[PDB]
């Protein structure tokens, strides 16, 4: 077990992070936070007559459009693959209690059995290669940081020029620092440089859940989020207990008194941690050029845009295999760790940079009030920490590690499984240079397209197919993993960042297509998450901007799927049976005043131009920043606007910063 230090809440450490002023102490002291969002702007999400349209919604479309994935998980039909029931939630009132996070799953690891280290030594080999090579040519370009974006810990300033202070002064000395940690003056550089220190436990929420009809008696029943609690979690999955939170909101019919409409429980309380960015401005500083290597030297499994972006890549294929996930962040293996700072010494990566990366990748927590009557629960000890959390939300290049190992573990299944005799051409690390070089220029039969944990996969003529549909039936039995670093199934009504690729009756890459989900715009719609805190001058600070291009972006948006209109009549008819008005023109006028309240924050679009500088991507990203945070990369909106949301940082400083960083 060994408990991860539980310390009180209270500690000089919890204070060093912090500002120790207003939103500083006072997050130290936060309360669990609760309330429906603004769900629309004069809209919680808890009017009534709204939650009958929901009734209406998701009971009589669900009624009249039953999923349309086959047994493979593959997709036809109306291309359905979800209950609509997923809007039936206290969608502004979490589920309640929550769970406690670990401190190491690597028995957890050892029970879905993940293994300590390679497969292979050839795996391992493998491993040394990706690590060869997404540590290898760079080309660094000015580093940038999201405005608006509070420090959050460590002092959680909202001020750029204090992440400015930060991440300048992290420049100059992360050298002398990250040698502090080597030295173990951890809070030397945690109290000077305030570098590193701990996470803060906050909350993704889960929008919708697997509600479930019964038909015998129709019980709404959404999927139970079994949780860790405090002694599951220190205990290292060893003592505490896994369990749903309640979803009941006839508990708000008690606490709150608020009405209970069926099937409305309450969004789950997944939940995510910030952290320290001294050490993210490294990151980013690499990555992002990383991000822009493979992308560039290329794409192929990487680019990410359109669905067409993608299904190019697709329909080519004669076998396509989209991929599913076990919890992606905790079974991140800390051996993997061992390897990555291994080879980045190999290769001459600045060892207190290391250091740096090993302090963060095990960097100390902190949990708030995950009930009420619980937490400020201060855990870990930024003194000899040694954490084996998984992958916590406070870095930004877990993405690289999820698509890492999951394109590794593909990769590896489909030598495994479809491609052992091919390994012959894998004769060593440089041959893993030229091959994964092919691979991800994709010159290759086993295929794959890859985003953290999201994913699919492709094949065609040539000596390796057949075994590909046999690792595909295997897998589509999911009686048995051969991945022993994750419990991978197919995802049965699979898709790609909601690219949902359809099949036909032939049931081929080639068959049917990608659609952007409709289902996921009515989540866009009503089942999504924040609030904007209208109560701001500035919609910068604001969550969610602009909802009502989402409305005109529509058909532009999810009329990838081909039933789409019929979800507009849907969607207007029962908001006519709902209050009874036009959620057309509703929606209308509230773009409208988008583009009002757009206007002013924007200078060269001058005035009201209209919306024409802005990608119907770039619109997306506008009724929709927030994913830009765990979907979209930053270089992805139209430098306008990006501004807006982002501002730069200084190449130089960060280029002589690389310099060092780099082996060169
Ligand atoms: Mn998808």
């Amino acid at each position: 077990p060994r408990r991860a230090p539980a310390f009180p809440l209270s500690d000089i450490k919890a204070q060093m992070l912090f500002a120790n002023n207003i939103k500083a102490q006072q997050a130290s002291k936060r309360s669990f936070k609760e309330g429906a969002i603004e769900t629309y702007e004069g809209l919680l999400s808890v009017d009534p007559r709204f939650l009958s349209f929901k009734n209406e919604l998701s009971r009589y479309l669900t009624d009249h459009f039953p999923a349309n994935v086959d047994e493979y998980g593959r997709v036809y039909g109306n291309g359905v693959r979800t209950n609509f029931f997923g809007m039936r939630h206290m969608n502004g009132f979490p589920m309640i209690p929550a769970t406690w996070p670990l401190a190491s799953n690597l028995k957890k690891r050892a029970d879905a059995d993940l293994a300590d280290g390679p497969v292979s030594e050839r795996d391992n080999l493998l491993f040394r290669a990706a690590v060869r090579l997404m540590f290898s040519d760079l080309e660094p370009v000015p580093l940038k940081i999201r405005k608006g974006s509070s420090t959050c810990i460590p002092y959680f300033s909202n001020d750029m020029g204090t992440k400015i202070e930060i991440a300048e002064r992290a420049l100059e000395k992360a050298e002398e620092a990250g040698n502090l940690m080597l030295q173990g003056k951890f809070d030397d550089a945690y109290q000077l440089h305030q570098m590193g220190g701990a996470y803060y436990v906050v909350y993704r929420a889960q929008s919708t859940d697997a509600i479930t009809l019964d038909p015998k008696t129709g019980k709404f029943v959404s999927k139970d989020r079994m949780v860790a609690d405090f002694e599951y979690a220190v205990t290292g999955g060893e003592q505490g207990s896994l369990f749903a939170a309640s979803k009941d909101a006839s508990r708000l019919k008690e606490q709150y008194g608020i009405d209970v409409p069926d099937g409305f429980f309450c969004e789950r309380r997944r939940t995510a941690m910030g952290g320290p960015f001294a050490l993210n401005a490294p990151i980013m500083a690499v990555a992002q050029p990383v991000r822009n290597k493979i992308y560039s030297k290329y794409a192929y499994t990487f680019h990410h845009t359109t669905r067409l972006n993608k299904e190019e890549k697709v329909k080519e294929w004669s076998l396509c295999v989209a991929t599913d996930v076990s919890d992606h962040d905790t079974f991140w293996p800390g051996w993997l760790r061992d390897l990555i700072c291994d080879e980045l010494l190999n290769m001459g990566y600045a060892p207190w940079w290391v250091k740096l990366f090993e302090t963060s990748l095990k960097l100390p927590v902190y949990v708030g009030a995950p009930a009420p009557e619980q937490g400020h629960t201060l855990l870990g000890d930024p003194s000899n920490p040694d954490l084996e959390v998984g992958l916590s939300s406070g870095q930004g290049a877990t993405d690289l590690m999820g698509t890492l190992l999951m394109s590794i573990t593909y990769l590896v299944m489909q030598l495994d499984h479809t491609a052992p005799h091919l390994n012959s051409r894998i004769k060593d690390m440089p041959s893993a240079c030229r091959f994964l070089d092919s691979y991800w220029q994709g010159h290759e039969e086993i295929r794959q397209i890859s985003k953290s944990d999201d994913a699919m996969l492709g094949w065609t003529k040539g000596r390796a197919l057949v075994g590909g549909h046999r690792l595909f039936e295997m897998l589509k039995e999911g009686k048995v993993n051969p991945s022993p670093y994750m419990k991978i199934s197919y995802e049965h009504g699979g898709a790609f960042l909601g690219d949902i690729l359809l099949y036909d009756s032939r049931r081929e890459p080639g068959s049917a297509i990608f659609v952007g989900n409709i289902n996921s715009m009515l989540n866009n719609q009503f089942s999504p998450e924040y609030g904007v805190q209208s109560g701001v001058r500035d919609r910068s600070k604001r969550k969610r901007p602009f909802p009502g291009l989402a409305w005109a972006s529509m058909k532009d948006t999810y009329g990838a799927c081909p039933i789409y209109s019929d979800v507009l009549e849907a969607i207007e008819r029962c908001w006519w049976n709902a209050f009874g008005e036009s959620y057309r023109a509703y929606r209308e006028d509230m773009l409208k005043r988008d583009t009002l309240e757009l206007s002013r924050y924007v200078a060269s679009m001058a005035r009201q131009a209209g919306l024409a500088e802005l990608t119907p991507i770039d619109l997306e990203v506008l009724a929709d920043p927030n994913k830009l945070q765990y979907k979209w990369t930053e270089a992805d909106v139209s430098a306008n606007i990006h501004e807006v949301l982002m501002h730069g940082v200084s190449v130089e400083k960060t280029e002589r910063f690389l310099r060092s960083v780099m082996p060169r």
